């Protein structure tokens, strides 16, 4: 299948990216619990008491019930408005780890597509080399009998095949274990998938680094939160300072409270005390606190913010360093990646020209057998290599963009065009 | 000392695990401060205070003294409960990652001895290698010293005879090293160690694809917790709903309450209801709350319970996918091990080129040396490569074990008997 | 500039110690925060409430305003003066935090600049392995047209020159790569740098092994704070079990209330009337309060604490098991790394004789550009490795300073010295 295919039917269906969202819903819904202290609030309360020691002055039995409806509702906390706006500024930070864990997603299905693509190459080209010295291998314990090659040669080429088995093995493998890095970040077994068309295949300039480098150090999804994050630290110096700060507090009740009274001292008594009060309550009130001093801990808790400010400051010039390389670096990547392929081809054909020469020379019998098998294995080398230079470029393609932040569907759209062939993925 | 015997000193010691342990020890503890919110809670307290007439109050000053016993007992507070589970549902991960620890402790003891013998293995066929090209270069000399033998046939000898005497030391530092290694698992360094006995080396299959991906989602450890945290986080929706249900609690009091007054004693109009007023009580009364109106903040906790549950199952596949790419990864990783020692099993056959044909011809001057050297490594560069492959199957027995969740003190057992040969950890 | 020079502009300059020390203030800072509960803790408050008449309170209401002047004082309090002494002791662990930090940008910063230092020569010499092989195929081409025939060995030769472009390539690259990492280190450019001088370059032995773990024991920063964690958890005991003790307080508190009725009752009395009651009060009070059981939550506390401390313990002996091991290794791969210097060191002027004996051969016409190729590869790779493993060497000395725990700016100005000739770090 075609990547724009593997990568569709995986981003929906991405345990990872998914919890990614789930913790963004949370940190979004929790935008309310943070609001709700800032809303009024109602409860019901009912006591039942049974009094019962006794008089050194006093004494005497009870017994109280009261029911009521309680209600608050604050004026002017500020501190309860803080953990309110702090609530905002916390499920923007984790809006943009969503964001980033998006941005992730994109590479890490490209990068175990490829993963598996360039292993079939190797194993391709491993089962390309031993059988290409199968010819020579065979000729030769015939040329041999002819007595025209030594005694010694054939011992030598058949150890050199065995060491193409052993490799061989260690390709497969690495096919198969490539595939289960995709069968995760995709969740799927494919038994075929879209090759790189070879000819079909043009390397574009990367684009300039001050260019790159400009429009990174802005939409960059990593000093974005960095930077955020330097926000949340700053409106703590605030909320810090809050504990200044005086408050104002409404409550509104209304209340029932009835009692009894039991025992002696309480029949034929006088008066009002015995009475059975049985009445009830409407209360509307207004509270205000204010802290004088105290041990000095509102001070400490300022200072400690402006530490963590400080941090969360240096902490963004991490960020920022962090991205000032991952453009220059990714930049040298592509750049290099571009000569590695004017370099690598260079040398197929150069390979190539020695190798066929040596084939003459193994004829008319002017060179070895063990020559010759120096001339096979430095050719595969260079086009393995070959290989690999072009999945480099693709790979620190979007590595260049995803550093910008603008990494997205369109940059993974325009990478099928380049592809075509449908390739087999099984090790047989 | 063998890898039971080094093992089960490393069981005693171990720091990493027993650690684990007191970080089991203790959660399970917790159960008990969990539950006490729901058993009886009796505390006492005295209370002296003294009162002054500031405005109104002039010339009436108390100072009234009182002592009290204090108890409370929930009778239905649902989040108490709820508080208990989730305490013993903590304790149940807890378990279920000491476990894993056991597991790695096993996996890791393994992994730092067949190190050692590695080590050993590289050290010994270095030397090997040395002490051969040394023949080599000795007969190669006193050839050379009656003319048959061209200058530059020598100098190239002593040329990679040099760059061995470089390896062998590279090859010795290993050794000291992965000594080292083994001696921060298990704490004790060992003077000899059993090497792998090779003439009695059984490589049978595993059990197929399948057998094990069964067998490794009913035993599994990581799986098992992800399950288990899961579960937690169902548990914790069941805990946020219980902010909407009532609490009913019993308070029982009884303490002594001694007043007294002076000042402006009696002036008129008002009776002396200044008297020493020495109060007793005797108190049990039950009391009940219910909330109705919160704000809206029970709910948003219900639904982030109810999100941060999603991102729990999301996870569990997240796990899962783990498994199966652990499974099968180990899977074909222990049948490209048993290939690959046939493969450089024949590979050290055939590197008998050295044997005969090069060894032989250079002695009766046909070949030359420096192709007699090159022979001289590609056998030790399989000699190599095998007994490295040998100890890569060992560990990945040990590896299916791992995922399928059952490796343990037994499987050492096993690999117990394939060793025998004593051979020491700091040779020569 | 050079490494001392480096150093001093990233000391100042970088994020991640610069972060690490605004955690360390505000450690400290906190000292205050857990001081403040021990002092007075002085605060203003202000009341009004409206209450109307319901049964038997029917036609009764009053408007009562109060203000208070509120005061709390600690007299005998343990888990107050507890978290105090706790707060230090982490202020002191965060303490250790950061002289750890510091050690690790004088080793990060070495091995960036011996980095950048290393890609130079990786590429200087790869030149000179390119130049040396033009001269080759130039000096060889020539011949070729009138002497003996190379149709078959001067494209060998080719390839050969080809695959030296790809690997001058990667080698350009990884010059690049390694100054954009020596700048996030310390937010610097460098042209010039100063490199080895091997004249200048002698090698000195380590100190005994022994004396080496003796002083690690004693200062190594890693051990010292697992010293540290391991008293914080004995203290946290002691915390724990300070919920047995009582708790006594003092409160003062001069206030001013005021109550007047209105509704369905004025006629009657008080005291000479029904109806105003403005008033105030100045009290002082004691407040003993002691826990007697309660679910037994402070026992079970008291075994987490001491179960947490186990786990200090376990965690103290990886730190000691650890420092052991690493010493050890610093110590071995010191000594290894002068026994390379010297190995290597041979290996050149083995290989330069080599050489240089093929050159004169081929000169004549008795040897082939095929092994005038391969003598030239081989001298290249021994100066390689040589230069590494000088490199190497003083990283090695600097990482048993790191073991110890002794690593500062003498250590980085005892290398200045066998640095002297400027390089380069790009030419083109
Ligand atoms: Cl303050
Ligand atoms: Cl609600
Ligand atoms: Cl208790
Ligand atoms: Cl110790």
């Amino acid at each position: 299948e075609n990547l724009m295919q593997v990568y569709q039917q995986a981003r929906l269906s991405n345990p990872e990216l998914r919890k990614s969202a789930a913790d963004r819903d949370a940190a979004f819904e929790k935008i309310n619990e943070a609001r709700s202290p800032l809303l009024p609030q109602l409860g019901l309360g009912a006591d039942y008491t049974y009094s019962n020691g006794y008089r050194d002055a006093n004494g005497i039995n009870s017994n109280a019930t009261s029911a009521s409806l309680q209600l608050t509702q604050s004026i002017f906390d500020m501190s309860k408005w803080r953990a309110l706006t702090l609530q905002e500024k916390a499920a923007g930070i984790q809006d943009v780890t969503y964001q980033t864990d998006q941005q992730t997603l994109i590479l890490n299905t490209a990068t175990a597509y490829f993963n598996v693509l360039n292993a079939i190459d190797v194993l391709s080209y491993t089962q390309a080399q031993k059988e290409a010295i199968y010819r020579q291998l065979d000729q030769t314990t015939q040329r041999f009998n002819v007595g025209l090659v030594a005694i010694t040669d054939v011992q030598n080429a058949r150890a050199q095949y065995d060491t193409v088995l052993a490799n061989e093995l260690t390709a497969r493998n690495n096919l198969d274990n490539a595939v289960e890095q995709l069968r995760q970040i995709t969740g799927n077994y494919y038994p075929e998938l879209a090759a790189l068309n070879v000819e079909n295949f043009k390397t574009d300039k990367p684009q300039p680094v001050n260019a790159l480098l400009k429009e990174a150090e802005k939409r960059n999804l990593s000093l974005l939160q960095a930077r955020l994050s330097q926000d949340l630290a700053r409106e703590q110096i605030r909320q810090a300072q809050d504990g200044h700060l005086p408050t104002l507090d409404l409550t509104a009740s209304t209340g029932i409270s009835d009692t009894s009274y039991s025992g002696s001292k309480t029949r034929g008594a006088a008066g009002t005390q015995y009475d059975d009060s049985n009445m009830g309550q409407n209360k509307v009130g207004l509270s205000f606190s204010l802290p004088i001093y105290q041990g000095g801990m509102v001070n400490s808790q300022v200072k400690q913010a402006q530490y963590n400010f400080v941090g969360a400051s240096e902490q963004l010039e991490s960020a920022h360093r962090s991205v000032v390389q991952t453009v220059r670096s990714s930049f040298n990547n592509i750049n290099a990646s571009i000569s590695s392929i004017n370099a690598y081809k260079q040398a197929v054909v150069s390979a190539q020209s020695s190798l066929d020469a040596m084939e003459a020379g193994f004829s008319v019998g002017t060179e070895t057998i063990v020559d010759v098998l120096d001339a096979t294995t430095t050719l595969y080398n260079a086009k393995q290599e070959l290989a690999n230079a072009r999945y480099n470029y693709l790979i620190n393609q979007l590595n260049i963009k995803s550093a910008l932040g603008t990494l997205n569907e369109q940059d993974l759209l325009a990478l099928n065009n380049a592809l075509s062939k449908p390739v087999s993925t099984n090790p047989e």
